[PDB]
């Protein structure tokens, strides 16, 4: 658990958006140059409090609704980095491709007798990194892009999907 | 990273494992106590890569127990990732001898608010594996209750999403 400090910029917004999963309040959307983008607010993180109070059973409404009707343009957050956040560790075939097929940033098949298929890839599951470099808010096309830049070794950070 | 497991067969040719397709994946849903499985390290929510050298990928439930229900010898290897799903808890009893959850055929169901479960982000649809290193899987609800009720103030939960 971290403590992240929060200053609202001009219309009292933090560029966060928050989703109720499981009875906890993870994040969903982070806007790129945004308050929260700067202090290392990353989708998957899971908000354990906002300002002292815990987020446990709070609805996504409520979680939106503390945050803008919060007195003062400060507003602090307890944080567990990424917990559903697992690494797995890929290598090109001789045609360049590892075998998984993805739509909207989300793993939906694995290739048989692929190296995503001898790892365990599972579907499913939303991308986060390939390779150290962010993918999250990428459209597949730019995905696409960095999977064909890449050398033999492709390591993905996947989350399921929720 | 994955480790090889050889297991050898009971009496039946029995090896006393129960697997469940998940995500295009297989895991594995219950070992049996003083097996050839839970003498090789096995554990609910590991899993399956390989069976005798084949992927597990896209296999059915039922497709895995065929598979193991049909070998020759009385030896099945076995490519094993360590229950990637695993998340540990720790939380500490408040006055009342509680950590603030409800749960019901071994599955969090509900967060007391206030509590230390809230305080630690517990979150429900997840299975409780472990309480203090003690395995749960395939025990009743009050059998669990009496593990919690015996338990020092210190509660380590180890847990899987449902
Ligand atoms: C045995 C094995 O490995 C193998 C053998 C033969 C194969 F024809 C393949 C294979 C070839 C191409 C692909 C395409 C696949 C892809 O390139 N996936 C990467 C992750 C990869 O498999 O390396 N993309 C590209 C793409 C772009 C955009 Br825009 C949107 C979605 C996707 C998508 O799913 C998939 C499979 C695979
Ligand atoms: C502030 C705090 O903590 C707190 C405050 C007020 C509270 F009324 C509680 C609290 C009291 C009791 C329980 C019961 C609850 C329980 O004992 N859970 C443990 C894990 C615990 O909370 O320590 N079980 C026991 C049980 C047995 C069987 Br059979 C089937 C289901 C269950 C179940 O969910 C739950 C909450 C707690």
């Amino acid at each position: 658990p971290r403590e992240v400090i929060l200053c609202k910029d001009q219309d009292g917004k933090i560029g966060l958006r928050l989703k109720s999963i499981d009875n906890g309040i993870f994040v969903q959307l982070v806007q790129a140059n945004s308050p929260a983008s700067l202090v290392g607010l990353r989708f998957g993180d899971q908000v354990l409090q906002i300002n002292g109070e815990n987020c446990a059973g709070w609805s996504s409404d409520k979680a939106h609704k503390v945050l803008k009707q919060a007195f003062g343009e400060k507003i602090t957050m307890t944080i567990r980095d990424r917990p559903f956040e697992r690494t797995i560790t890929m290598h090109k075939d001789s045609t360049g491709h590892v075998g998984f097929i993805f739509k909207n940033g989300k793993i939906t098949s694995i290739v048989k007798d692929s190296s995503a298929a001898r790892n365990g890839l599972l579907t499913e599951h939303n991308i986060c990194e390939i390779n150290g470099q962010n993918v999250i808010g990428l459209k597949d096309s730019q995905i696409a892009d960095i999977l064909s830049t890449s050398g033999t070794v492709v390591t993905i950070t996947i989350m399921p999907a929720f």
